[PDB]
């Protein structure tokens, strides 16, 4: 597929292992559109270290930290471009995201220096309020003041 | 499986590739029973020509024509026999279907000359309002006056 | 997976064919948590004899007997230990389950002498009201007096 009505379809092509972890943690709903949900923005960790730690925790006898990391990577907002990375937005952790620097096709966040670039091959269908960014380096915030 | 509580289970046995496209185009709901739905009737294109065109469009940079075709093949009505192929019915394109020709076990539609025969191997559960027809030739209406809702 | 947020993940690891049948018979909801549902307790038949019989019926032209057997194996209650195998409980057949005897880690039921031991490798996520027992021998009651269901 080259156009996407669901983020899972893109993830099934880009990292089916991570999609299986998300399904195995009963988190597919976090990733999915819902009527009263502003949107979904998924932050895909480029660097294998973040993903390997998710996998190791996910398949352990306490997958609690894999769940919280995945919550920090999923925003119940539709944020397609650098312009929309403002205001009271954040992940399924309540933590508010703050922009440090913006470029034409890149955002850098405070509180972890997450370097985020839109996934070049993620194009939603025209209704769909879905976005995928690649986190090239840094970490998404785990703790901090909540957005409200 | 030989009696079916879901059309997807029948389709998985005949053309799993097509079911994957339906899933990947977020159209599994169209295919599924619902409280507010008269039923579901699925029109399976027998001719590999139609399905190959669906696959090529679905995996292209614009799957709009795959979506439109799949919508034309899914009726949110329960139409088990030729007798019930009448009235204000049609697909998720909204186009009213008009029968040209009827037989005991076949309907031929106007607006594409769709030739439809009930699938010999699809029998729903007694409490499921599901039907599957096989389109032997022609095409389901894409365009036309809408049925009333 | 070593902790389970849904029973399907556990069953996929032990008998994926059986999970596919439950999906294909539109019984995943029986196996799933729901807001006003006391819980889910799944009885896995250890003996391949019982599971092969479910498989033959499920792939037949009338899978009704596969449905009934699977309904008898799924309880819309959370019963994690022998202590909770009491009261007005039973499977989706509606048949009341009655304990004959309990041990520290086993229950033996009337009406079939079902011998049930909690699955050693099933731990729910904290606060998921899910349980899996292994039926080592006997059969879960198929017919019998109904338990009193909530409204």
């Amino acid at each position: 597929m080259k156009q996407f009505c669901k983020i899972s379809v893109w993830l099934q092509q880009h990292d089916p292992d991570l999609l299986e972890i998300i399904n195995n943690l009963c988190m597919l709903g976090n990733l999915s559109a819902a009527k009263y949900k502003h949107g979904v923005t998924f932050i895909y960790p480029k660097q294998a270290k973040i993903r390997d730690e998710i996998k190791k925790h996910a398949y352990s006898n306490d997958p609690s930290q894999a769940i919280k990391t995945l919550e920090s990577l999923i925003l119940p907002f539709y944020i397609p471009t650098p312009a929309e990375f403002t205001g009271e937005i954040g992940s399924y952790t309540g933590v508010k995201l703050e922009v440090e620097k913006t470029e034409a096709n890149k955002v850098i966040l405070k509180n972890g220096e997450a370097v985020l670039v839109p996934a070049a091959d993620f194009k939603p269908f025209p209704d769909r309020r879905l976005a995928v960014w690649i986190m090239e380096s840094g970490s998404m915030p785990l703790e901090g003041p909540p957005y409200k």
